[PDB]
C-alpha cells in the first residue's frame, strides 16, 4: 500500500473520521483507522461498533493499492504536526506503515485490515436530500435541550420526523422543549427516528457550511447522511419520543414582543440575584410593559422594567431564568415573541419573525 | 454613604480588585469588597489575608462619605451586565446596598466594614520605577519554570532580584531553570525576595501595558505594586532559593544554532513516537547537522534531521522533550543557540540574539 498526498488534503478527512472514535476502546483495533487505497481513492474509516464515518480522498499522484489499520491519534498528530503544504508520502513495509515528508520518517505499527468491524448490512426504507443549511439550522436550533444522562435514555436523544414536504427536530429533557421544522420540498411518507446524541454530534460537525447538499437515508436500525467526501452512519435508537403536540399551549393569545438583546440582558442581570438553584424569576405583564423580578434565600432583590408591545390582559407570570436565557441565546434576532396564557400555563417563546423554532417553558408559583 | 458614578469609570477597578478572588469563601467577608468614600475618592479592597488589592476612583459627582463590605462577583455581575454607558446610583439602606440603573434596581446583602481585615502594617527598603513593558518581559520569560506543587515551598514561587542596575528574575522546579536580567537605568541595591506564584499572577494581571510605570516598593516581608490608580501587595516568602550562578554550566563551550520555531516543531512531532512516561528523545549533534530520533516500548520510531549551524566535536546528548519544548515557547523568538558541555551535562540555550534571558536543563 502506497499513497502521497498534501497535509491539507489529509487533514479534514483525518478530523472527521477520528470523531467516532472511544477513549477506552474494548478491542486494540478500534484504537485504529482503516485506510484503503483502490481505484484511484484513498478511503479512511473510523468506527465505535455503533456509528462509522468514512471519508474519500482523490489520489493524483503515483499510488499503489492495498490496506491497513493505523493508530488514529499517532497519525493524524503526525499528519497535524508537519508544516502547512507538506507533502505526506506514505507506504507499507512488512508490519509497518512508514510515513515521510522532507527529512521528517515516521514507522508505526500496525493491525491487519482483515480484522476492521464491519456494520452489517441493511435498507434504505426513507430517503430525502436537502440543503446543508437546513440540517445545520435544525439540529442547532434544538440541540440545547437534549437531555444529559437522563435514566430516561431517549431524552438524552434528538427526534427527527418527516411529515409532508417537511423534516422536523425534536429536542427535550422532560422539563425545556424545543422543536424546528423547515419544508424540503419533497412529499415523505410520516416518520420517526431518535438519534443518539453522539450521533448528532457527529452529523452536525461532518455540514461544513459549503455547497454540497445532504443526502439521509433512514433504515428501520440506522440512518445515513453523506455529504461531499464523508459518510456517516449511526444507530438509531428504540423507544417512545414524547409528542411535542401535546407540550405546546393549546392559545397562547397573549403575545408580548420585545427586543431579543435588550430582554436578555434584564434577564441575565435579574439571574444574578435569582435561586442558585431553581433560578425562578417573575414576570408583571401591562400595557407595552414588562417588569421581571428575583429574589434569593439571602433576601436580595432583582428588578427590570422595559418598554415592550403588548395589548392583552394584565398577569403574572414565573419560570426558570436559565430556561429562558437558553432560549434567548439560541434565537440570535432582532425580536422575540413571548406566547402566554395565564400564570398556570406554560409559554411559548419564538423569533417574531419566525415561526420554524418554538420553545416550551414551564410555569413556575413563586 | 452614597455614590454615583459612570459604568465606564468603575469597571476595571472592579475587575481588578474583585479578580484574585479563590481561596476559601468559608470565611464570607472574604469574598466581599471594602468600599469607602473619603474625600471625592471611593476607595476598593480585596484581600485573601495573603495579599491585597486596591484601586481609588475619583468621584465628580454628588456623594456623601461612609463604608460598607458588598459580595465581589455578584456587584462585579451587576455592573458588567449593564448597558455601555450606565450611571450606576448606590446607597446604602439599613443592611442592604441599593444599586440603580436606569430602570434596573438590586439590594445587595452587606457585611459591615468594621468586620473586614486590617491588611498589615510593614516599611519599604527598596524602591525602584519600571516600564509595564519590562515586568511583563521578566515575568513571562521564567514564569514557566516555576515547579508547581512542590514540597520545598519556595520552589512553586518566583525569585525577584536587584543587582547593580538590573531587575531579575528566576525560576525552578529542580530539574529545569530559567533567568531573565534587564537593564533599568537605575543604581539598585543587592537584594533577593521570593514572591508567590498567586502574588505573580497578580503582577501579570495588573498590566495594561500601557505608558503608566509601575513603582516598586519591597519590605522585608512584603512587596507593592503601584500602577495608575491600583495597589497590588503581597507576602514574601521565606527559604533559601537556588543560586542560578551554579546552575548556569561552567563552559559549555560547543555553541550550536537553530531557528527556534523549526526546532520546536521537530521536537514536537519526534515527541509524538516517544515513551509516554518518560517522555526521553535523543540529540546527534555533527557538522552543520542535528538528529533528533525518539523511540517507544512498541519499537515505533521517529527521526527528524534539521541543517543547523555547529562546528566542533561530534556528541550525543538525551532529554525530557517537555522540558526543552517549554524553553522553545518561551523564546519568543527567531533564532536559538544551544550550548553543550558532554552528554552528562545540563545544557543552556538562549536567543542567539540576546544574553537577556538563559535556560538550564539537565540531560537524561
Amino acid at each position: 500500500m502506497k499513497f502521497t498526498v498534501e497535509r491539507e488534503h489529509l487533514l479534514k478527512p483525518l478530523q472527521q473520521v477520528s470523531g467516532p472514535l472511544g477513549g477506552r476502546p474494548t478491542l486494540p483495533i478500534l484504537g485504529n483507522l482503516l485506510l484503503q487505497v483502490a481505484d484511484g481513492t484513498l478511503s479512511l474509516t473510523g468506527t465505535d461498533l455503533e456509528m462509522e464515518m468514512v471519508a474519500r480522498v482523490a489520489l493524483v499522484q503515483p499510488h499503489e493499492p492495498g490496506a491497513t489499520t493505523v493508530p488514529a491519534r499517532k497519525f493524524f498528530d503526525i499528519c497535524r504536526g508537519l508544516p502547512e503544504g507538506a507533502e505526506i508520502a506514505v507506504q507499507l513495509e512488512g508490519e509497518r506503515m512508514l510515513v515521510r515528508s522532507g527529512r521528517s520518517r515516521f514507522s508505526l505499527s500496525t493491525l491487519p485490515a482483515a480484522d476492521f468491524p464491519n456494520l452489517d448490512d441493511w435498507q434504505s426504507e426513507v430517503e430525502f436530500t436537502l440543503p446543508q443549511a437546513t440540517m445545520k439550522r435544525l439540529i442547532e436550533a434544538t440541540q440545547f435541550s437534549m437531555a444529559h444522562q437522563d435514566v430516561r435514555y431517549y431524552l438524552n436523544c434528538m427526534l427527527f420526523e418527516t411529515e409532508g414536504e417537511e423534516l422536523r427536530t425534536v429536542a427535550t429533557d422532560g422539563h425545556r422543549l424545543a422543536v424546528c421544522s423547515m419544508p424540503i420540498g419533497q412529499s415523505l411518507p410520516s416518520h420517526s427516528v431518535i438519534v443518539p446524541r453522539k450521533g448528532v454530534i457527529e452529523l452536525m460537525r461532518m455540514l461544513d457550511g459549503g455547497d454540497n447538499p445532504l443526502r439521509v437515508q433512514i433504515g428501520s436500525n440506522n440512518i445515513r447522511a453523506h455529504v461531499g467526501d464523508f459518510i456517516f452512519t449511526s444507530k438509531l435508537v428504540d423507544g417512545r419520543f414524547p409528542d411535542y403536540r401535546r407540550v405546546l399551549p393549546k392559545n397562547p393569545d397573549k403575545h408580548l414582543e420585545a427586543g431579543c438583546d435588550l430582554l436578555k440582558q434584564a434577564f441575565a442581570r435579574a439571574a444574578i440575584l435569582s435561586n442558585e438553584k431553581f433560578r425562578g424569576v417573575r414576570l408583571y405583564v401591562s400595557e407595552n410593559q414588562l417588569k421581571i423580578t428575583a429574589n434569593n434565600p439571602e433576601q436580595e432583590e432583582a428588578e427590570e422594567i422595559l418598554d415592550v408591545t403588548y395589548s392583552g390582559a394584565e398577569m403574572e407570570i414565573g419560570f426558570n431564568v436559565s430556561y429562558v436565557l437558553d432560549v434567548l441565546n439560541a434565537l440570535k434576532c432582532e425580536n422575540v415573541r413571548m406566547m402566554l396564557t395565564d400564570s398556570v400555563s406554560s409559554v411559548q417563546i419564538e423569533d417574531a419573525a419566525s415561526q420554524s423554532a418554538a420553545y416550551v417553558v414551564m410555569p413556575m408559583r413563586l
